[PDB]
């Protein structure tokens, strides 16, 4: 069996990292917790032990076969290359590697071949990209893929265990005080590293991360980068809009594609029923659709909506709905774990292709 | 002055009406307020005022100048007609006459021409609708509009004061109580006449209105349709997604168009700062967007995120909120009561265009 490494356990992903792996299939002989300074020494659970979290650090990964990083992106920069020098196969949640040649940016279902030629890191995408990717990835084999354009609904676990904290602190506040919405104080949304803080309670934020010198967000932008690598298709045209409201957990997206060819509608839902990972939940007459509530607890990814645009003959509309913590996230990264194990991937590389930050 | 009566003043648009005619110029002589059996004999303020509500009826409309509809299509279809025939001149801010062609369908800012040759009955568009036609008014002035796809984020409230309550009730039960979303009871939302309902806290409920045929809501096919009529132009290509999020006030919408011509960024956002009803909030170095809570009792429509496609050369994206009460609903109706008086036009339609029910 194998000696895992979850760096970051305790936050809003590595809890549901906890949860995947204890569901896994994974040989697991070993589990280590690893997050910062604030939890070092404090304990939580693996099923029934207790285990022992660990303050991260450049040697904290002797012995590891495993390390699933969800820590964010200085810590994964920091010492992710480490953990590759010490033999580990990193599984990183963060967008630090997503875009470097060396590593392979992967969702199971659609790429698992770029595995093979990892390099010690595999990179698991945003949380917004995957759902898109698993509803999508069926249209493109069959009919193509010319443009994107998507407007997201996307729930505040995505910001962190603090960005949940702070919701439902604000909702809280409203409910049961009176106090206005926009007297609200925030510290953390729209993004914890920006200057100025908005209140979610009762608002829809159409800020995700930090603006780029474009105008869109880097979480607009990583929509786009990560989808053309993803589909090893420079040429698909993505722009998106990507906006927080008052969710918890759940992601929700408005897609909007034309394909390359003609693509009936019937057969569309056909195809992405049929996609591992994809589920159809498409039955207007019944008021059938996906939603955010359903989804979550779920890896299972939900699309309907489905219906083709009103003039442009290629166009077709759908909505997109997964559990940002588990397919978006955890069950991702968990299950390209499975995916290394079962094709024999899970060994030490023997070159070093990634900069030590640390000397 | 004038008589001025409000159908359907107890509900949620009702009571923003009321606020608009006491915040408006329109010189009032007389102020009834009419509603259902249930609500009759009820009193409602005007101002420091008390008036007593009274039921809608065939004969309710004799004297009357002015009356603002904001009852339901139902209560529209049956009584306008006949306010007509008493020489009324009605807004009416339901869907009913919406898409009949003797009916104006009017936002001031963008169509007030229309208005010159009304029948009696003047429309106000879907709330959705209005602060799209507002933000794309002034790029359509300077560079045509060859095609819009809008995804919206719409506040609970418009679909009436029942929806507001059973959102906070649901919300309370998750957070105070511990209730999973999924486990909520609901009533009301998506929409009051279908036949399941489902929870908003915490939801994201792809389903405003009902399905119509082709798998569009009719809250998504009202945004074409609308647009269309508004614009004046049947070859603007219109798809809507319509999205219910918890948020009790203020639509915002995610908006993509093409234009006929190139449209500079910068030239863009000067043409709609200098919109009538229009407000730019678009300055991304300090975060600076449009936000549905800052929105909220404003009649200003808010346009902010505006930036080119990466790909499509006469593509542009932008973000559109306001408050779905006001410009959305009662504000835009009593900013036609205002057209109105301005162009000589509250008086009695000789010509009857409407069968009586
Ligand atoms: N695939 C996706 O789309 C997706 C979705 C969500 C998140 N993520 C990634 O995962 C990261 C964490 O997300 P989250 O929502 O779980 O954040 P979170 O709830 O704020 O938790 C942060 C975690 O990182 C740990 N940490 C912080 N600084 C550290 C350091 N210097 N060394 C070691 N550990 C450190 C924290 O440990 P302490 O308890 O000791 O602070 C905690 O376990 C994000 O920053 C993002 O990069 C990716
Ligand atoms: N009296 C009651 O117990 C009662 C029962 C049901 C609904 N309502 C109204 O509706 C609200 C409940 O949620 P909602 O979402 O349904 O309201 P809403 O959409 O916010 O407003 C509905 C409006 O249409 C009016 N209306 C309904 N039927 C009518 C009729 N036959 N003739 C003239 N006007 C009519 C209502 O007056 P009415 O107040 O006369 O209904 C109300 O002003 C209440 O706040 C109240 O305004 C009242
Ligand atoms: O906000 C969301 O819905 C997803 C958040 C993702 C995120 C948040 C903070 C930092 C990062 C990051 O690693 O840069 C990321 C990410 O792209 O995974
Ligand atoms: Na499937
Ligand atoms: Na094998």
């Amino acid at each position: 069996g194998y000696t895992v490494a979850v760096v970051g356990a305790t936050g809003a992903v590595g809890a549901q990292m906890i949860k995947m792996l204890e569901e896994s299939t994974l040989p697991i002989d070993k589990i280590r917790y690893l997050a910062s300074a604030r939890s070092a020494g404090k304990s939580l659970k693996f099923k029934d032990q207790d285990i022992t979290i660990e303050e991260t650090t450049e040697t904290a990964f002797e012995g590891v076969d495993i390390a699933l990083f969800s820590a964010g992106s200085s810590t994964s920069a920091k010492y992710a290359p480490y953990a590759v020098k010490a033999g580990v196969v990193v599984v990183d949640n963060t967008s630090y590697f997503r875009q470097n040649p060396d590593v392979p940016l992967v969702v199971p279902e659609v790429n698992a071949h770029a595995l093979d030629a990892h390099n010690g890191i595999i990179a698991c995408p945003n949380c917004s990209t995957i759902q898109m990717m698993v509803a999508l990835e069926p249209v493109r084999q069959k009919w193509g893929l010319d443009r994107i354009i998507v407007s997201t609904y996307q729930a505040v676990s995505g910001a962190g265990m603090g960005a949940i904290l702070e919701t439902q602190r604000e909702l809280r506040e409203v409910l049961n005080d009176g106090v206005k919405p926009c007297d609200l104080h925030a510290e953390i949304l729209p993004s914890g590293g920006d200057k100025k803080h908005y209140p979610i309670a009762f608002n829809a934020l159409p800020q995700i991360d930090v603006f780029t010198d474009n105008d869109y967000t880097y979480e607009e932008m990583k929509m786009t980068k990560e989808t053309k690598k993803i589909m090893e298709d420079d040429s698909i045209a993505v722009s998106a809009t990507c906006v927080r409201i008052p969710v918890l957990s759940a992601h929700s997206e408005s897609v909007y594609i034309e394909t390359k060819e003609v693509a009936p509608i019937e057969e569309v839902k056909a195809a992405i029923a049929a996609f591992p990972g994809a589920v159809l939940e498409d039955d207007v007459a019944h008021q059938i659709y996906p939603q955010a509530i359903n989804a979550v607890g779920s890896r299972d990814t939900f699309v309907g909506r489905i219906r083709k645009d009103l003039d442009a003959e290629k166009g077709i509309h759908m909505w997109v709905v997964s559990d940002n913590l588990l397919k978006g996230a955890a069950w991702n990264s968990v299950q390209i774990a499975e995916t290394l194990h079962e094709r024999g991937l899970v060994r030490p590389t023997a070159e070093l292709k990634f900069e030590l930050k640390l000397e």
